């Protein structure tokens, strides 16, 4: 337990639009709000740019959200600092909380391989794919009643599917055991959704998956570049 | 787990009508809300002449929706894109959203057979039923804690009750393991609304669906011809 | 599984009042609104005398719903079609969605014991409680996993329990299986609400009930009749 | 199952303040509905005093509810035309639903120390919880599935703990079995607050609270007098 | 059972920002809100520095809440007063309920190390963590039908895995058995998140959380000043 890294804090806040009230708002004000909250991304590019964090936009196929915002900072207060601004644009109040998971990505802080898993600027890849899980602990299957040598083998086949998958899906693992309602928040990041499909249905068949395996949501989405978010948003 | 063959993504979008606001809104918007809806669908409708796509509008009986779109499209983003422009139209102000499910058809991808499975035209019946399913992975009974060839036996019956109601029931099974909250949605058209009563009881007494099933929400309903809509929002 | 015969679909609309909207809504709107529901209750009447289908109002206590329709019809799209006229009202405005079940009339057909109970003209009783249920699928507890004859004798007892309450409690299961999200409705209509306590508590002591018995919520309401419709809305 | 008393029926009736709409509504106005309001309870006052029914109001502290009003009245349809007369108070409008709950006083009706249980006049102290119960139906841990010795014997050490807690803790069961969601509504009322958290942890190490307790919320909340009314909806 | 002693009535009450309704109000009239509520807390700073309770603010980062109020007062109609007090503050419109959770302090009350900890005036810490759990009552696992001494040394590991993290981790359990949904609720403090993570962590491999514990949601929350709720609330 005390041989997880931790590297940056990460916010996945998804948000649904406010498609009715966004049309209601006249042109010009859509227009400046659009351009607000893209001025908002542009702080997040710098910061991103000067590697003091990153972020992700991802719009959200399906009705649990539409749009995904995935911010890694240094500082939970840093995040707190981009979910309230956020909250405070004009484009915010169209978008509607749908669901947030706040995690810290977790794996000698100094090696590079370490450093840039712990504090990874995020793939632009073409589509997201983000569920929290928890590991189960639950009669018979109790991850935590587990040997830690049990523990290393379950996650040793689990290591193997993730690794067959690798070059297609990038996986960014954040714990959230005292951040969140899960234990983990797995993000997945490939230019093919049905990898997403492939992966995680091949991962249930590990007996780590198939037994400890409890998942929530699951979220996919699309890359939104921002020179796509005035175009998303055109009413 | 690598032996699933993949075709067309299928949104489903259930969402409710705001049936109070929408009497509110003048004749002539409503009229125009209709066109403009009418000639999104005609849209679809020129993707499912080309084979680029299919579609099905059915009004949903009950509360838990008014109307589901079911959407099959090639790509994932394509399906977003079509969310999008429903979403972004007059009418759909008044449909509220009541649930969806991301999935992808799925059951060599050259063959005539297998083909139309993967890539199906949706049946024009008048009724539909739809409801999203997992294996259970609990306790005894984990299904994916099971040996292949286990399963293949268990997928044996389940085969046999299915294709007894076959020639009654169509029934499109999309996965969507890592693209939504279950594993699989089912989705099941007939001309008798009575007949998915009897082939999901039937399929229950199946020790795959007896042991190893867990359901979501069942939805039923009437397909909407598209001739009918104007009728439908009639107010 | 193909024993079960199949009457008239059964849609239980439980819809709750916005009194403080209706409360704002002018006199002489209020009594047309409730004019306008009582000639579609009207209509619904004709069809009861017809025996072409069946219903019955009840108001519900307590705040998971207000009123309660149930309508039972012979087809599935003559309950969409009631539905949505019902909410294509001026008083439905008023009716939000509250909790909703369909479900279809189960138990040759020709035979009267089987035609009463198949098209049941429901009792006009003082009091009704609806509640849905399953059967546990659950571990030991799996009712599919059951005998055939296991099955038929834990059903025995059941039926004596029933039988008690015969005469006091008139019970209308509805099988559900495929239309909605439980296996089978109950409704009981009594004279005496308390009936239902003692019918539903005695039969928990069955093996069935306590053993595989997975209940929804319970509803329980009071007659409505259409003559004090105008009186429970008066405001 | 024959052996239990029933008396009066109950309505546990939580609703939340909408304080942001009751403010905005004219200092006349408020002052008119509080007096509407009051005049309400001054009837429920009434039929206490006919020893025709009691009530109690609370207000619950948290965000689950802000006010209790738990009626106890002989029939049914009395529960429900008082439900139904709140409903239709300006008051009301500002009395958003929370939560109900509905039941009956449960325990030879004849013998005055059943008559005074069946019957209960509500204790006016200074606080209240109230929570729903179930006995848990659960693999090995199945209430209904035991003996009716074993039964016995497990209500017996329950009795013993209660017992320790009388004097402090009036104690208020109600069978909601085939009337609400859950089998039993618990309420108790005592002058000391920590009383409820006492009792109900000593009573969850008997077997059977450990064992076949199943709960649902607890409210606790704190006596409303009704010359406090008006000082507590001042705004 | 009758050991544990009980100091503070501690309420958690959650509340989420309607920024966008926030905005919409005029400058002078925010400010003043601010105010208000300044002289709100101000009342309380005067409690705290009376020792006759405690407060914190916290800011919450995720949807799940916005700001988090965490009083502890004596008596449970104070918590009640001030609950009140704060939803009759105009600021108080735009903080929408959340989440809310009571319970008591609990650990002769005379003892100094017991008066801190159970009267205790809340650390000024830059992060917080709040999360309600249970023990569970499950199968096996039952930790009420666990041996006392059992207990005592499952708590004692617990003790361990706490005394590892004192001194960066302050705890404060509050007990809630009979106040509230869960049964106890964990805040933990500390001028490192990453700490909760690490604390919240470690513990789940404790035989008392791996087997005991079930969890609510989990909260996180920065410190806001009274300084820093002007500039959080700009406009």
């Amino acid at each position: 337990a005390a041989q997880t890294l931790d590297g940056w804090y990460c916010l996945h806040d998804f948000r649904t639009i406010d498609w009715s009230a966004w049309k209601t708002l006249p042109n010009e004000e859509r227009e400046a709000a659009i351009s607000e909250f893209l001025a908002l991304v542009d702080q997040w590019e710098t910061t991103e740019s000067e590697k003091q964090g990153s972020h992700a936009v991802y719009t959200i196929v399906g009705q649990k959200a539409d749009i995904l915002f995935m911010i890694l900072r240094p500082t939970l207060d840093e995040l707190h600092e981009i979910e309230t601004a956020l909250n405070k644009t004009k484009l915010a109040d169209y978008l509607l909380p749908a669901y947030s998971y706040v995690s810290v990505v977790e794996l000698p802080y100094q090696i590079p391989e370490v450093r840039r898993r712990l504090y990874p600027i995020l793939p632009k890849t073409n589509y997201i794919c983000f569920y929290p899980m928890d590991k189960r602990r639950q009669g018979n299957d109790n991850w935590y009643m587990l040997s830690m040598e049990q523990r290393r083998e379950l996650m040793r086949a689990h290591g193997m599917t993730g690794r067959k998958y690798a070059g297609k899906v990038t996986q960014i693992i954040t714990g959230s055991v005292g951040l969140d309602d899960f234990e983990w928040g797995v993000t997945l990041f490939s230019d093919d959704a049905l990898q997403f499909k492939k992966l995680v249905y091949e991962m249930r068949f590990d007996e780590v998956s198939a037994r400890f395996g409890e998942f929530g949501s699951f979220f996919v989405g699309t890359r939104l570049p921002m020179e796509n978010v005035s175009s998303f948003f055109h009413v």
